[PDB]
């Protein structure tokens, strides 16, 4: 099932950030990981928001300091913000105080429960996030397929386990399967070299 998200300010919401039609997440300090296909259309100086609501609620807004594709065909990109918020979230202006990264999951395999959480409806001024739920159907290198309903706005979506551990990055669905990035050991690294420090 797809049910919008009650509260976008407790974790795991507090992880999700949003860009103005698609989804990416924190993964260290003021680090987000989103799609190519998402930053592709922003540069450095846009701003992203902290897990808003739906009522101009968020953990603040941040302008992108830098963008870092990863060189492979995934889609995984890098994104670094500054610190000092444009505008202060409820925990100050810094980022990392209003924001909470996810963490690896040890594995996934067929057959479990996985969460997609994003923004999958666009609107006027208004950013809905929603959570996506069904099984994984398999994992095969940096591949990882669920059956669970996403649209084009998930681009970008953390993908987690029953335990809220980070799984993938979901970038694809059809028309049935959607499809995220599995994080191989090769394409952790590459976000472990980035990650802000």
């Amino acid at each position: 099932n797809v049910t919008k998200v009650k509260d976008t300010n407790i974790f795991p919401y507090t992880g999700v950030v949003a860009f103005k039609s698609a989804t990416g997440f924190v993964v260290g300090k003021n680090t987000i990981l989103t799609n190519k296909h998402v930053s592709k259309n922003y540069k450095v100086g846009d701003r992203i928001t902290a897990h808003p609501n739906s009522d101009k609620g968020n953990g603040g807004i941040y302008s992108i300091k830098k963008i870092i594709n990863y060189p492979g065909k995934e889609d995984v990109s890098v994104i670094q913000v500054e610190e000092r918020a444009i505008e202060r979230g409820p925990k100050g202006f810094n980022f990392n105080d209003n924001v909470t990264p996810f963490k690896y999951a040890a594995g996934a395999k067929a057959g479990e429960r996985i969460k997609v959480i994003g923004y999958p409806h666009p609107y006027k001024n208004k950013y809905v996030l929603y959570e996506s739920t069904g099984p994984v159907m398999s994992v095969e290198g940096s591949s990882i397929v669920y059956s669970a309903h996403t649209e084009s706005g998930n681009s970008g979506s953390p993908v987690l386990n029953s335990n809220n551990e980070l799984v993938g990055i979901h970038f694809a669905s059809d028309v049935r399967n959607a499809y995220g990035v599995y994080f191989t050991p090769e394409i952790k690294k590459f976000i472990a070299e980035n990650i802000d420090k």
